[PDB]
């Protein structure tokens, strides 16, 4: 015990150990599509993942992270609302117990079945642990998942999950190409926010794609067989590992598209 997504340690409790939970730039948020203003000054995002080197996949008890080699500028995010260069460190998802919930951001109050976060850190701060202490330290690219046709590029991820069922298990996961998780369009909303799990640091530029990717029911069913618990402990399925939308407060969500 410590924080989680159970009845007794879930999002509504996190503020007790992490008072920033009630802060001024918390994530996720609802994206009201009528209120987000088109900003003709935003650039097209530059997602440069040709040289991405995945290493390992880890069940950390709250989700699973696909980890990359971020010792050099291989897979980077630039442009859009960003100044400078952000290195990909990991991706993970948040998902529901059923298809009608799971995403952290919402769009006109609609919840998607899951949400992918591609986490990047600003190289001008030298390492990730320094970057999370800065208001422009991270850029997280958020992509919604809806259930329909299978996503071919997700299958390698789904097929390794049986080997990392429980908290603390990892497996080698080399040569995975995250370009296969992108939608066709890179149109996005952006706003300043936070990590969505404790310690909830207010260090993130959020970039949320408008176009969801489609994954199959079978694919997401396999995410739902993972466990929050460690090996041999009472089984708690890893489902509903999402934080609900937080107050927007004094923030503007900008759209890259008209
Ligand atoms: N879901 S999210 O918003 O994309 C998202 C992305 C990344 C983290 C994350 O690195 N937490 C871990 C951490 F950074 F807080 C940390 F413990 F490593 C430290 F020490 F603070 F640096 C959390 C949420
Ligand atoms: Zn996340």
């Amino acid at each position: 015990h410590h924080w989680g997504y159970g009845k007794h340690n879930g999002p509504e409790h996190w503020h007790k150990d992490f008072p920033i939970a009630k802060g001024e730039r918390q994530s996720p948020v609802d994206i009201d599509t009528h209120t987000a203003k088109y900003d003709p000054s935003l650039k097209p995002l530059s997602v440069s993942y040709d040289q991405a080197t995945s290493l390992r996949i880890l069940n950390n008890g709250h989700a699973f992270n696909v980890e990359f080699d971020d010792s050099q500028d291989k897979a980077v995010l630039k442009g859009g609302p960003l100044d400078g260069t952000y290195r990909l460190i990991q991706f993970h998802f948040h998902w529901g117990s059923l298809d009608g919930q799971g995403s952290e951001h919402t769009v006109d109050k609609k919840k998607y079945a899951a949400e992918l976060h591609l986490v990047h850190w600003n190289t001008k701060y030298g390492d990730f642990g320094k970057a999370v202490q800065q208001p422009d330290g991270l850029a997280v690219l958020g992509i919604f998942l809806k259930v329909g046709s299978a996503k071919p590029g997700l299958q390698k991820v789904v097929d390794v999950l049986d080997s990392i069922k429980t908290k603390g298990k990892s497996a080698d996961f080399t040569n995975f190409d995250p370009r296969g998780l992108l939608p066709e369009s890179l149109d996005y909303w952006t706003y300043p926010g936070s990590l969505t799990t404790p310690p909830l640091l207010e260090c993130v530029t959020w970039i949320v794609l408008k176009e969801p990717i489609s994954v199959s029911s079978e694919q997401v069913l396999k995410f739902r067989k993972l466990n929050f618990n460690g090996e041999g402990e009472p089984e708690e399925l890893m489902v509903d590992n999402w934080r609900p939308a937080q107050p927007l407060k004094n923030r503007q969500i900008k759209a890259s598209f008209k």
